[PDB]
Order: C-alpha cells, then structure tokens, then sequence
C-alpha cells in the first residue's frame, strides 16, 4: 500500500480547497507532483509540471476575488483517487457569480496530486 | 442524438438518477451502450456489457428499497462528459444507510453512456436514517 488511504485522500483534497479559498499559491502548487498534469477544464489540452501550474493559478487566483468551499463530502477510492464537489464564488461585471465544479484527483506514491480533471463549463455558472 | 452537448449532458445524467430513484432497471440499462464499461466502485475491475450491467442493477435495485437524488448540479463538459454528486439511501442488514457518491460518465456518439466511474468507499457511508 505513501499512497494516501481513502482516508487521507479525504483530508488532502479538503486541504486543497481551503488553499484555494485563501489563495495561497505557492501552497497549492506544492500539493502537486513536480510533473503533474492539470485538465481545467476537462476537455482541454493538459498542462504540465509545476511551472505551468503555478502560472495557471497565479492568472486564475492572483487578482483576488475568489472563495471556494466544498458543497459535500469528498469521495475517495482504494487506490489513490478521490472526487469532490465544490462551488467557487467570484465576481462578474462587478457582481457576484459562481461556478459549480467537480475535481477528480489521483495521488502518488508520495501523496502528491499526479493528475487531475476539473469538470465544468459554461452551464455551470450562475447568479 | 448525437455526442451530447454540455446541456444535453446535464439532462441525461439527471434522468439517469431519476431512473435509479424510481428503480426502472430495464430503462436504466438501456441508457448505456450496448458494450458500455461500469467501474462501481472505481478501483474494483469493471464490467462490461448490458447483460452484466443489468445483472448489477438487479442485484443492487431489485428489492426496492434503494432512493437516490442528486446533492448538487451535474457538472458537464464539451467533450461528451459529465460528473454529478448524489446520495444513495438503502437499509443493509437492518440498518439504515446512506452512501455519498460521485459518477463520472462519458457518452457516445449515439446519447449512450459509454463508460461510468463511481467514486466511493466506506468513508462515504453513514449508518443513519434517509
Ligand atoms: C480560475 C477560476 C477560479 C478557480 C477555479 C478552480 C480552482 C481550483 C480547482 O481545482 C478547480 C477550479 C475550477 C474553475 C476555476 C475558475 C474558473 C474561473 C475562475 O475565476
Ligand atoms: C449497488 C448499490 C445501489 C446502487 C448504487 C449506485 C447506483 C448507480 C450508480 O451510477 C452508482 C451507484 C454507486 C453505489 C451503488 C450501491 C452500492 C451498494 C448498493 O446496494
Ligand atoms: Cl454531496
Ligand atoms: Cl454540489
Ligand atoms: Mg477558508
Ligand atoms: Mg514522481
Ligand atoms: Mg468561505
Ligand atoms: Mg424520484
Ligand atoms: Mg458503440
Ligand atoms: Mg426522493
């Protein structure tokens, strides 16, 4: 069996959303493997490795005006993978909005995200 | 239809839990590709094809009482895919249970589910009342 137990996958993925809810970049980017991949959104060309993932997050979060929170428990397999539902709250045209997302993560043998997919699209907006 | 737009996804996946909830096995199994592949749970080998899928739904839904609902919105993409959060209420050896689940699905070029991964485990079970 290190590779997170279904249990631990729960605590980790939950820590990711808090980092994200605070905007700590640097901390987000360390939760990933050095060579990870992000598909955000799913359906698009991946990215790859921490340098590009720090940049993605710098462009997405860095300008503030983002909160996120789980909207139900993390789900977690026996192999290293979990899925979670969350909602991001931001600001469009100077007014609130939102975005409902599901991330799906696969942790390595060191408990670092290796992959991930972020399910969403424009239907998942609102006000 | 053909490959389903993000909007069409949302409707197929929400129907699918309506069918699960009502327990119309036969109409569910038909929401799949005739050779679809179910990983339920994700981590355990798959199954495959409409006869083993059926068999799985009969085993899981055939006694009535299982209630399923969506606990938030279907998330949907642009490449024929979606993911959704829900909860399954079921009584297990005298007990009242619930299992929080997320299903990830891909559809086909024909509005049929080609693959389903279900994410879950005992950390998602609660012995509680619906
Ligand atoms: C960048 C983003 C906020 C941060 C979201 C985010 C953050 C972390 C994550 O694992 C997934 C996602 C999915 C959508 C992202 C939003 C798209 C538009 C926006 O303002
Ligand atoms: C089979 C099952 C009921 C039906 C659930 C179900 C139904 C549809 C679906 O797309 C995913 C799942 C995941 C869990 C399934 C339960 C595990 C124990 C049980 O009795
Ligand atoms: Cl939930
Ligand atoms: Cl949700
Ligand atoms: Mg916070
Ligand atoms: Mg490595
Ligand atoms: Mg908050
Ligand atoms: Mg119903
Ligand atoms: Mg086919
Ligand atoms: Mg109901």
């Amino acid at each position: 069996m290190n590779l997170p137990t279904a249990q631990e996958v729960q605590g980790l993925m939950a820590r990711y959303i808090e980092l994200v809810d605070v905007g700590d970049i640097e901390a987000i980017v360390q939760m990933y493997a050095d060579d990870a991949t992000v598909e955000n959104p799913f359906g698009q060309p991946p990215i790859h490795g921490r340098e590009q993932i720090a940049a993605f997050f710098r462009q997405g979060l860095g300008g503030g005006k983002v909160r996120a929170c789980l909207t139900g428990p993390v789900r977690a397999s026996h192999n290293g993978c979990g899925a979670m539902p969350f909602r991001v709250e931001m600001v469009w045209n100077g007014q609130p909005c939102a975005l409902d997302v599901i991330d799906v993560m696969r942790f390595d043998e060191h408990g670092r995200i290796q992959t991930m997919q972020a399910y969403w699209s424009e239907v998942n907006l609102s006000v």
